[PDB]
């Protein structure tokens, strides 16, 4: 479970870059942008590649409740293989890039200014997590 606190929050122009490996027997992993360090904190972005159901879901969470799910085209991950993801913050929302192409655009639901933490967890082998 990787954690990067963002005490001063994030602005348009923030780039989260994640490099890692999906274990041979992965079912799913996630990348969350949370609004606090405490369990149950709202999620501005929840990014959830699911190898077991061959999807990638996007969602937010407010007052403990999940919002409407968005999904991207199939699943640009595959068990046993390295990956690289960028999550890019803009004024409009977050851009998710996998490999060499933008994968999904997730329009802001919560104010970007609320974001205070990055969590990466689940069946993922993490090589590096860098915030630029």
């Amino acid at each position: 479970p990787h954690k990067s606190s963002l005490p001063e929050g994030i602005r348009p122009g923030t780039v989260l870059r994640i490099r890692g490996l999906v274990p041979p027997n992965a079912s799913r992993f996630h990348v969350n942008l949370l609004c606090g360090e405490e369990q149950g904190s709202d999620a501005a972005l929840h990014f959830n590649p699911r190898l077991d159901t061959s999807e990638v879901v996007f969602n937010s969470k407010e007052q403990g409740s999940w919002g409407r799910e968005e999904r991207g085209p199939g699943v640009p991950f595959q068990r046993g293989q390295p990956f690289e993801v960028l999550i890019i913050a803009s004024d409009d929302g977050f851009k998710a890039v996998v490999g060499d192409a933008q994968y999904h655009h997730f329009r802001h639901r919560l104010p970007l200014a609320r974001v205070r933490l990055v969590e990466v967890g689940g069946d993922v082998q993490l090589d590096s997590v860098r915030i630029f």
